């Protein structure tokens, strides 16, 4: 496939320190995870970047999306459109830790990658979401089983990623 310069860190996932709005620009692959709230308000992090990269398209359509259907689950998902940036958008809500949620459904949200082959994909519940990277790291690893092509925004946290890994 597209995906460039990705270190191999198992038999299917795959890390490398990139912006995954520029990633999903330049690859355009089937699907990009965002990392979502339950409301789909999609205004910081991954999902504040995603969708700015969309011109807002991804927010109108999930303010559709959550007037039909209710906020989604922590631990859950929703497909939606890719729009500019993929065919699809797989939006995935992990816990926030900041607001007390239960880190142990970020196992919860990792499962939702196995119903796609292969994903361009942020470390669920780190960043502004609040848990720690290595963990998140860990849990994907032991989780998911489909290829996944992690994109870690941080270098130098990439570098402790890797690094801490075997
Ligand atoms: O500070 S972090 O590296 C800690 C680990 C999780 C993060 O990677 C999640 N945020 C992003 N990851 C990838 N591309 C992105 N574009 C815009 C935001 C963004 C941030
Ligand atoms: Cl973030």
């Amino acid at each position: 496939n597209s995906f460039s310069g990705y270190l191999k860190l198992t038999d299917n996932v795959y890390i490398k320190n990139a912006d995954i709005v520029e990633e999903a620009k330049k690859v355009k692959p089937t699907v990009v995870v965002n990392a979502a709230n339950v409301y789909l308000k999609h205004g910081g992090g991954v999902a504040g970047a995603l969708n700015k990269a969309t011109n807002n398209a991804m927010q109108v359509e999930s303010d559709d999306y959550i007037a039909t259907n209710g906020p989604l689950k922590v631990g859950g998902s929703c497909v939606l459109s890719g729009h500019n940036l993929a065919k699809h958008c797989l939006h995935v809500v992990g816990p926030n830790v900041n607001k007390g949620e239960d880190i142990q459904l970020l196992k919860s949200a990792y499962e939702n990658f196995n119903q796609h082959e292969v994903l361009l994909a942020p470390l669920l519940s780190a960043g502004i979401f609040g848990a720690d990277p290595i963990h998140s790291l860990r849990v994907c690893v032991d989780t998911v089983r489909t290829n996944v092509y992690l994109a870690v925004f941080d270098k130098n946290l990439y570098d402790k990623l890797v690094s801490s890994f075997l």
